[PDB]
């Protein structure tokens, strides 16, 4: 399968149903008015290092002063990549905003510090490759019990709250996936 | 790094976000119903010596009956310049609104008079430049301990209330400021 018909699962945290220019629809946030906080604040700001046509996704988050996440059904086994897209609309110091990324339990991004990596109000991408084979899930080297569901956790520590922008996941391996440009 | 880069703290006093034409973004205030007292009365007026895209900048502002101020976190050593922005949008004579602005207990502006610089219903800036180093702060040729946050003070005298309309701080020396244009 090519990229559109790969893709199983996606969201624009904070927002409303978009196309991208891959072809990627992004549907509108299913955690509406139940867990966490939308905010449109950085609909005020042009987004660096995105397309123009689809920085609406980054200028809608969702984030909240408590821990936080989506559950995500995966009906078939395989190997797929999850794509987590965020921007800093607001801070511009390092050590301000920081926070851990956890699947199912597994740290999977430890203390990701958004402006430190690319600046004030630019896109940035973690790309995590994982397998679900035989009842299990194999992440980084880690592996345990799979029952049908991923829990994607954003977890609050002491530097300010953590946020999501948007958020996909595709059959396939890491090449597969179309990555930002090089000027972070 | 150059200009936008080079911004690592702005407020809109009185106001909601806004990008000027440099590509400053300056922040909703952080002390919306916590500290003094917002007013939108200059959005009735049109501002002389400001761009004309930007002057919601100088129309609204946070003002006081009691001295008040605003604490800034500053993460790194180096040099810093501090630029303060204001308008007199109510008096049109001298000696009717007086106030100091203070830094850390420093006096850095004494009996400040907008109208008596500028006149009625225009802008006016204030340019004052700093360095954090060795555990010090040094501005003005006065030295002190900096624990890591800066107080910036508006006084209140016997000549009616302090304000302030909008403030950003940037890396860099006072050559690298953009300046208003030139006035009687």
């Amino acid at each position: 399968a090519g990229l559109p018909e790969s893709v199983i699962w996606a969201v624009n945290a904070g927002g409303e149903a978009h196309v991208d220019v891959h072809g990627i629809h992004f549907r509108k946030d299913p955690l509406e008015g139940r867990v966490g906080r939308a905010s449109d604040y950085g609909m005020k700001l042009p987004i660096l290092r995105s397309n123009p046509e689809d920085q609406i996704l980054y200028q809608t988050e969702r984030y909240n002063e408590e821990t936080f996440g989506y559950e995500v059904p995966i009906k078939e086994e395989g190997d797929y990549v999850l794509v987590l897209k965020f921007a800093e609309v607001y801070f511009a110091q390092s050590q301000q905003k920081v926070f851990d990324v956890r699947l199912n339990g597994h740290v999977v991004v430890k203390d990701l510090d958004i402006f430190d990596r690319v600046g004030h109000s630019t896109a940035h991408d973690e790309i995590i490759p994982m397998s679900i084979r035989k009842g299990k899930l194999s992440v980084q080297g880690e592996v345990s019990t799979f029952t049908g569901k991923l829990y994607i956790e954003f977890v609050k520590g002491y530097y300010d709250n953590p946020k999501v922008c948007a958020l996909y996941i595709m059959a396939g391996t890491v090449d597969d996936v179309p990555k930002l440009q090089p000027h972070p």
